[PDB]
């Protein structure tokens, strides 16, 4: 019910109850102090409103699917899509003042991966990693979570542009199912007043902006499954957040990296953080990516021959400029200011 926050976390791994168990950076500061981790959410007169953008870096994100600090945003994808990937990009490429990563996972492997890209990331000295392997109960694997949010909390109240990274709900909530059967609950029957799958929103609330103190902008990751369906767990959440980033299992056979499908991926504060001349490329950009996708199922429909519709074979030549917009080296972080100089040639 409390656990350990401050500076002296920062470069640390952290396991389920709260223990330091491995490090990836050593820092200068040795703050350590005591935070209970079921901290309430922020009364509504305490938010501000999402008004300034979260840069990730990443081309399409930035130009498309704009961030703003202290919005909460999913990912969602299927096994093999990228998203570890992903969330080292938003890491490396963003510009936050700290990182605090949950690993609700289940192999020791995928926590010793994450290990070892913080040991070589640039970002290594303001990160702190929480993890829970398959060897933890389930009431582990939930606290891991709540561990990882108060973390960030802290850094927050000290002023901090914080970004949380939650991967994943879906091992999250699967694991406050089972913490529910040991209280006597099923989702049919729940407990009253106090349910355990009410922890589900109440973990869901607590990142944002507040008017007194820094930011914990927020990513959760969402396993979907097989053709990229989402069971209710995933529609659920898709209401609860700010917007979703979903990666495409069908952009990934294709060797598109990142598999973000941006007309299936939004976020809710777009024409909120981002000025008019940006929405007005946005909105350009993303009527010739419409007319992409539909002229590609004209090309597999076979009803595709050049030279006989001048639109149609314009927008054909324009294929090759678009995919080189969309995909992105994971090495590679793109300022904003070459996001729209980039993008603007693209629908040109």
């Amino acid at each position: 019910l409390h656990t350990q926050v401050g500076r002296g976390l920062l470069g640390a791994v952290v396991n389920p109850l709260g223990e330091v168990t491995d490090k990836f950076a050593v820092t200068d500061n040795s703050e350590i102090l005591y935070r209970p981790v079921d901290n309430a959410p922020p009364l509504y007169s305490e938010r501000a409103a999402i008004e300034k953008p979260f840069l990730t870096g990443i081309k399409v994100i930035d130009s498309l699917l704009t961030c703003g600090e202290g919005q909460r945003m999913g990912i969602f994808a299927s096994a093999g899509c990228g998203k570890t990937f992903l969330m080292n990009m938003l890491i490396e490429h963003s510009g936050a003042d700290i990182y605090v990563i949950g690993l609700i996972g289940e192999a020791g492997a995928e926590v010793t991966e994450t290990v070892d890209y913080l040991k070589n990331s640039e970002k290594k000295s303001r990160c702190v990693l929480v993890y829970a392997t398959s060897d933890y109960s389930s009431v582990d694997r939930c606290n891991a979570a709540y561990i990882a949010t108060a973390i960030a909390e802290f850094f927050r109240t000290e002023g901090h542009k914080v970004a949380l990274f939650i991967d994943s709900l879906t091992r999250y909530a699967r694991a406050l199912r089972d913490v529910a059967l040991a209280a006597g609950e099923s989702p049919a029957r729940r407990g009253y007043p106090v349910s355990v799958f009410d922890s589900l929103p109440r973990l869901l609330e607590r990142p944002g902006k507040l008017k007194a103190g820094g930011s914990i902008t927020a990513f959760y990751t969402v396993l979907l499954e097989d053709d990229d369906f989402a069971d209710p767990l995933a529609e659920e959440v898709r209401s609860i957040l700010d917007g979703h980033i979903y990666l495409s299992r069908n952009l990934a056979q294709k060797g598109q990296f990142p598999a973000i499908d941006s007309l299936k991926s939004i976020s809710r504060v777009f024409t909120q953080v981002v000025d008019e001349k940006h929405r007005i490329m946005a909105a350009a950009f993303r009527e010739l990516l419409s007319e992409i996708e539909e002229l590609r199922t004209i090309i597999d429909f076979g009803e595709y021959k050049p030279g006989e519709n001048a639109s149609q074979d314009k927008i054909y030549n324009k294929i090759s400029v678009v995919e080189s917009f969309l995909k992105q080296d994971y090495r590679l972080g793109f300022t904003y200011e070459q996001t729209m100089e980039l993008i603007g040639e693209t629908i040109r």
